[PDB]
């Protein structure tokens, strides 16, 4: 690999019932949102993780990401671009800690 870092935390969220104005969110998205919104937590770990593919510890959070995966997938999108795209990128998000992960045990590299 070389090098692997980069995001844009910017996304609002206010959802209700006010007619008039900027529409609410999509639910199909926000399903995705959800559950990204923990990977974050599966992410920091890694970037702060240490010890290999075997160790347990990884275990944990190889299973604790993929655990958030199936949630990505578990999310039917049918055919909405806002939703697929979110399910792409949520699915993509995890895919690269998972792929930074084995690496993280298999040894950092950065600097």
């Amino acid at each position: 690999g070389s090098s692997g870092s980069s995001g844009a935390p910017a996304e609002p969220a206010a959802p209700k019932s006010g007619e008039a104005e900027t529409p609410p969110k999509h639910p199909g998205v926000l399903k995705v949102e959800a559950i990204l919104e923990k990977v974050q937590g599966l992410e920091q770990a890694v970037d702060s993780f240490e010890g290999k593919k075997t160790d347990k510890k990884y275990l944990m959070i190889e299973e604790y990401l993929t655990k958030e995966l199936l949630a990505l997938d578990s999310v039917d999108p049918e055919g909405r671009a806002d939703v697929r795209q979110a399910r792409r990128d949520g699915v993509r998000k995890v895919q690269t800690i998972l792929e930074k992960l084995e690496q993280k045990a298999s040894g950092p590299s950065s600097g």
